[PDB]
């Protein structure tokens, strides 16, 4: 109802972003921010819809969501992130935005085009929220932060790491044009942080090599990993340590010396030969000099290759790469039905039925790709080439031409 | 004004086609619409061209709508024991669009998508259409004066009324027919009074009448549309047209339950008898095609008497072509088909399958792009004549066409 | 020597299902069996009973051992264009076996008996390899021929295949495994269209199994080469009937495999309305349905079927179905009933197995478990089963002496082969 009102706008703003704002699609990164995002929400109250976290390519700080309970994540927040709990902390607040429904109220109270042309602006390289508003944020968000095993401490300590670094720089932080920060805010979520128990609680090795990935992979104007973070971490505790490894061999084999990324990955893919981290950085390394088969091999010897989504991907392309489409296909079939907001998949689907040589498929998947993008009237076009190349009648007119039907109904609802 | 109202009838005769059931056999809609231009004929004040249109859906209902567009559920097959009483049916819709019954009452009133909605969900199987007593006491008055003028048996009218009431009189739920066409005990009393005034006529009803309730009931199978042996029994035994329209029934589910060789010995008397009727000669092709015996099927057709004339016999040899595997004579007659008949979306679909066997994918891309002209998705039409105008060289005359079709369908949607 | 061969001929298979990929899904192996059977029905001097076998294995071979068991590479389904093509192949092993070449051949040199099964197990894997004078291939061609046409295939399809094969060798760089195991100098193809020549012509049209068969094969297990591909269902949507329905049921099938249940349904609903007796059907809509979480739609249409107490496929389709629908205690009757029918079916054990341990009966459990393990030619494994079977038992009991008498006949079994 108001709920499906709701995710229909969240739906369309969604595909708004895909198509204007610089997401991470990155498999493993995706992976990471939604597990972890998800694993606030279980422990959020009142939750009336489903969850989808977003990232942005942007070297500035900024968080914000919207309706239908999507999240979206400037990359930056690594860079401000000195652990997973004050990052989570971040996410929290804005889960319980969503959970108050503050950008419903005030909509509701006092347009859909000019809301959206905001929301882009504020993703690509404005909304502002009242005092009471950021007053039930933070509280909400500290007692579901917290419930979900994370410092709380960590919600006051990122909001005056934000405060130090507004007062001494040029421009503040833009997170905090969005979500004022009075030292009455502050104090106030110092005050409920302290009437807790404190909590030392170790990040995630999942965190630390996604922010040695977000850095090193899709580095970005003040979003680099230096030198000195690293040699930072490879004094630090046993999770810290070999995400140093990782985030080293990563811009080896960035910068084209694949041969110095294979002897920095070797012990970290021999100690750990079953996590999908370095899975995934062992396919990269394989075929970027021309190793396509072992690089199967190895994934087809991995465990949970029929549980992850990373692994599938990657097997999937290595396949594509060694010069197997139909392999591949056989894949992305299934991946981008039970993914089918992925367009990675579709993307690396219409690779592949390019490779085989079927043209209607490969415009039916290049059309899934366009539609996630908000580029409906575009991929009717391709869909409509596939109609053409098909006999009338067929199971595969019938499809393409419902699929049609489909993308104009959606487009009609706003427009 | 009237160019509104026959371009309002194309509008909604477009959108019929692209989700209503609409049956689109040859002989069938060339029958239907040869019996109902023969009561047009002999209608007064026709100030529009008229059209009618079959749909697969066994419960039975009737209308019309602007432009002379009477649409016609395919159950009427079932219901009329004689071929006047379908004319009967006909003529009443007729009437209702010479004196405009419809157009008025949307004269007192998204309105065109609020009726084209309505008129689309009375077409389907699964707010309605109704018209007052007074319409409905002209429409069989001037209804029946059309079905005397045209040679049938004016007693037809009130024996169908009669039927359907003795049916409907006690039911909680009449057929839709009632609902959309109210037939008290007045109106009713009224038609028969009328019938008895003029003179008695018993007419036969056509042979075409027996072999299309045949196939109707026979090829378009579906629910209470069956044509139960029960009928063909009866037929067996009837006059000399219903016993040969029997046997061509039977003919036609030996066909369809794939027993070929039995349907050609079924089939066999009657084609000897008459080796130039349409119906026969539409069947035996039907067969030879299913046993791939192409060749057999051409030469046949190839020796028509009015294959030079009759549609159905046009289309019938140009698949014949298309499964002997021979595109080229398929495309020579579909080429001149198309542009006798514009609006024939079986001509235009042969014609983009002889097309694509020849490779020759810009004029496969025009000829599919008035198949999705015709069933109402424009856009889609306009999609394939855009690809259809980027292979050929610009300045060329191909071009030309394609970039003016393309505006004569980007105006017709600006219409609306 | 009969007596010795065929229970040599055990010792290979259990050998064959422990190492080899073989494919044991119902419909394929009754099919495979059902036209194998054929072709033995029209052969001469047939001395033993036969079983055909299907390795998943994209490289084509075929070969066959002691005791009538012919060993077909499911690459066979690939190069096979006709149900002539398929029988061609099986009924020239079938002739290999009817004139004892490879047991004349063993009798001229006598350990022995594992060196020629590491070359069996070799063969059959996809990773010494035996293979044919010229004489054995010379008559199994004659002789196949013979049978290929008393069973009313096309007998130009051997000679057609034999090119085929040929064909492809000088292609490709690769020499198909076949051509090494048996054969093909142009002596030998000359010979085959000699011979076929000699015959009437004979126009067969391949049964709907066949394409229904090479569909299931090459879209459920695919495995390199061996790829339903959209070519092969395009050009199978456009030939007869048999393959349009079969392109269909492909089809259904892929989009049942990713898990697009609710088209696979659309897809499959034609078929399964023509004919809802037909076995391909019916287990295809069984999957589908308990992809869904639908048990109780997929017993009741199992229930109706007429071949339910004569089909094999039927029976275990629904014995799984009473799996997933949490009436472990019916699947249990129907799989005590066919493990004692099929004691051979490693099927049967299987889901029996699966039964016992839905009801929490753990010594039949493991006896089941057993069953599996020994037609796999893991006897100490199976043995290791059934006397942890027997310690949970009472001593004295009916059970205890008979998961021990059990334990005698495998170790005795042992003891035969090394
Ligand atoms: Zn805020
Ligand atoms: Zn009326
Ligand atoms: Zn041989």
């Amino acid at each position: 109802g108001s709920i499906g009102q709701e995710m229909q706008m969240g739906d369309y703003y969604v595909r708004q972003l895909r198509g204007s704002a610089p997401l991470i699609n990155d498999p493993l990164l995706t992976q990471y921010i939604n597990s972890l995002g998800m694993r606030l929400v279980s422990h959020a109250n009142s939750v009336k819809t489903p969850f989808h976290f977003f990232l942005i390519n942007n070297d500035e700080i900024n968080a914000f969501a919207f309706f239908g309970g999507n999240v979206v994540l400037h990359s930056a927040l690594f860079r401000y992130s000195d652990n997973e709990s004050q990052l989570a902390s971040v996410m929290a607040h804005e889960i319980s935005h969503v959970t108050q429904r503050h950008l419903a109220r005030a909509m509701e109270d006092q347009w859909v085009g000019a809301l959206g042309s905001i929301l882009l602006a504020m993703a690509s390289p404005m909304i502002s929220f009242t005092q009471q508003n950021e007053q039930e944020a933070d509280r909400i968000g500290i007692q579901v932060l917290q419930r979900s095993g994370f410092d709380p401490q960590a919600m006051p300590t990122f909001l005056e790491k934000l405060l130090d670094q507004a007062r001494y720089s040029s421009r503040p932080p833009e997170i905090l044009l969005t979500h004022p920060l009075p030292e009455s805010r502050l104090a106030d979520a110092r005050n409920r942080a302290n009437q807790m128990r404190p909590m030392v609680v170790q990040s995630s090795e999942d965190f630390y090599l996604a922010k040695a990935r977000t850095l090193g992979m899709y580095n970005s104007g003040r979003n680099q990993l230096t030198s000195d973070l690293l040699d930072e971490w490879a004094k630090g505790n046993v999770r810290q340590q070999r995400a140093a490894q990782y985030g080293r061999a990563l811009q080896a084999m960035e910068a084209n010396k694949y041969d110095e990324a294979r002897k920095t990955l070797q012990p970290l893919l021999a100690a750990e030969p079953g996590n999908a981290w370095y899975l995934d950085l062992a396919t990269d390394i394989d075929l970027g000099q021309n190793k396509a088969n072992e690089a199967i091999n190895r994934l087809k010897n991995a465990r949970d290759l029929r549980t992850n989504p990373v692994l599938q991907l990657n097997l999937a392309n290595a396949y594509l790469q060694g010069g197997q489409p139909q392999e591949a296909a056989n894949i992305l079939n299934r991946y981008t039905f039970n993914n089918k907001d992925d367009s990675n998949g579709w993307d690396l689907l219409a690779q592949a039925e390019a490779a085989l040589n079927n043209r209607d498929q490969e415009l039916a998947a290049r059309a899934e790709g366009y539609a996630l993008a908000g580029r409906l009237d575009q991929a009717i076009s391709l869909l409509s080439s596939a109609s053409s190349q098909v006999k009338l009648g067929s199971l595969q007119q019938a499809r393409y031409d419902a699929r049609i039907d489909q993308l104009r109904q959606l487009q009609e609802r706003f427009k």
